[PDB]
């Protein structure tokens, strides 16, 4: 019973079934085997002896079977639950876009007050605040500043009770961790509330910290467009307003002038330049794309666009992301000290191309004449429909949050669409009652969705408690592109972002036009 235990603890059906079903009668899976699962249950494109024996290579236990080519059950299940079998597509988790293209044709990782760890009236700001956006990626971060004690300019929230900090600690440490996660360039938003002394003291500061990482001068070329995430490798732009306001400041912000927003221009040529930014709070940004989804759309084709939280969020609540990136808004800014759905969608997003923080917007939101509005669809490049099928078939070391003495957690599993309006949806497994060790739904939903270049996939893993609300577990957001077919395991992350080492959900995915 002491092999037994272990054996029959960690013994799983489903993959038993899998394996023969694909191996068939044989105890192994031979390389052309493997290849014909790959093709026909993995549905690999690259699929073929190479890969196989790659894998194989890579994942096979036993020597036996591994000199000769073959593929144990073992070796089979480490597969699945390597980076090869997970869900998100590891073939994009490397930079992988075209990274050439002017910024205005990217989503942004971008940060809102960023300073802040908690709420936006009392709570404290902390230079680690900027460290651990930067360590998730974050490209956009925000500074407001204001006069400080001995001529030393600080950083917190405007009119607020926050704690406080140095402008120039703030510099240093985003000067340490720019490029930690990502090679392409931060922007620094900066709400400029200094004496003009102090002003001068802020650009001694960033020419002083920056050093030459700063971007001071306009690209020679870079005339008609804003440069590429490649043009501006390692490089920090400011942005802010241009000539009050010192010359000193004024002169750094190059390729980002705050400005107001005007409105779009289709009557006419032109309206905001390409180095001119505009920000919107939520709730004028969801009016403009109502009432002028499309105007929007062709705004953002050649001009970046900040959006931020209503100012009611003061709890540093987020919203939606999906619906700003609908209307091709790049520099979406959450409260990236903010666990919650909003952030989870979020950090999918960004984990594509790499994670470097930069995500290549769909061909028609980079087209200046495109009649797209994700509010009115009609027919266009953009209307793909695709049938989306998930079974949920079992789950794997669900992880306990909450009391001492493991409750044994009651989990059930949801599925959400998020994307265009038309494609959003959401669906739930029953729950397993006491069991997150191995619980086993078998439970499979079918979606369609219309615009699969702007949706992506959620799941979440909640435990039910009849008396009160239900406790998460773990999620992990796949946006479509990156949704790999076939049998594999999604790795469960916590409500922080971070990986859990072993809470997977093993699923079978498939999705057909």
């Amino acid at each position: 019973e002491i092999e037994t235990f272990y054996k029959m603890l960690t013994q799983r059906a489903e993959i038993d079934r899998a394996f023969e079903e694909a191996a068939g009668s044989a105890e192994t899976l031979s390389v052309e085997r493997l290849v014909t699962f790959l093709q026909h249950q993995q549905r690999e494109e690259e699929a073929g002896p190479a890969l196989a024996l790659s894998l194989i290579e890579r994942y096979e236990p036993s020597e036996t079977a591994k000199a000769q080519r073959q593929m144990t059950k073992d070796g089979f299940l480490m597969y699945l639950l390597s980076a090869d079998g997970n869900a998100f597509s590891l073939a994009h988790r490397r930079v992988y876009q075209d990274m050439d293209q002017p910024l205005s044709h990217y989503l942004v990782s971008s940060s809102h007050n960023t300073y802040l760890l908690e709420d936006q009236l009392t709570g404290p700001s902390s230079t680690e605040a900027y460290i651990r956006a930067l360590c998730k990626g974050c490209r956009c971060l925000e500074l407001d500043c204001w006069d400080g004690p001995n001529q030393e300019p600080i950083i917190y929230h405007g009119y607020t009770f926050t704690s406080k900090i140095l402008f120039c600690d703030v510099l240093r440490a985003i000067r340490d961790y720019a490029f930690k996660a990502s090679p392409y360039p931060v922007i620094l938003s900066l709400e400029n509330h200094c004496s003009l002394e102090q002003q001068r003291v802020m650009a001694r500061h960033l020419r002083a910290i920056l050093g030459p990482i700063l971007l001071d001068q306009p690209l020679d070329g870079v005339t008609t467009s804003l440069p590429s995430p490649e043009q501006l490798k390692g490089k920090i732009l400011l942005k802010g307003k241009k000539l009050k306001l010192v010359p000193e400041l004024s002169d750094m912000i190059i390729y980002c002038k705050s400005v107001h927003f005007g409105g779009f221009s289709s009557p006419g040529t032109s309206g905001q330049a390409f180095y001119e930014m505009a920000s919107f709070s939520e709730s004028r940004a969801l009016r403009l794309l109502q009432e002028s989804g499309n105007g929007f759309v062709r705004h953002n084709v050649s001009c970046l666009s900040r959006i931020y939280p209503a100012g009611w969020r003061t709890d540093s609540s987020n919203y939606s992301p999906v619906e700003m990136w609908n209307g091709g808004c790049q520099i979406v800014a959450l409260n990236f000290q903010t666990p919650g759905p909003e952030m989870d969608v979020y950090l999918g997003c960004f984990q594509d191309n790499g994670g470097c923080g930069y995500v290549l917007k769909p061909a028609f939101l980079r087209d200046p004449n495109t009649t797209f509005n994700s509010r009115a669809l009609t027919q266009g490049p953009w209307w793909r429909p695709e049938r989306l099928r998930v079974r949920i078939i079992s789950g794997q070391q669900l992880p306990k949050v909450n009391k001492n003495k493991n409750s044994i957690v009651d989990p059930k599993v949801i599925v959400e669409i998020h994307g265009v309006g038309r494609d959003t949806g959401s669906r739930q497994t029953a729950v397993i009652t006491n069991n997150g060790f191995n619980p086993r739904w078998d439970m499979e939903f079918e979606f369609e969705v219309t615009v699969p270049d702007l949706a992506l996939v959620r799941f979440m893993v909640e435990d039910y408690d009849s008396s009160s609300k239900n406790d998460f577990i773990g999620q992990s957001t796949i946006p479509w592109n990156s949704l790999k077919q076939g049998y594999r395991h999604v790795h469960l992350l916590s409500k922080n972002g971070d990986q859990h080492p072993s809470a997977t959900l093993f699923v079978k995915i498939s999705i057909q036009d």
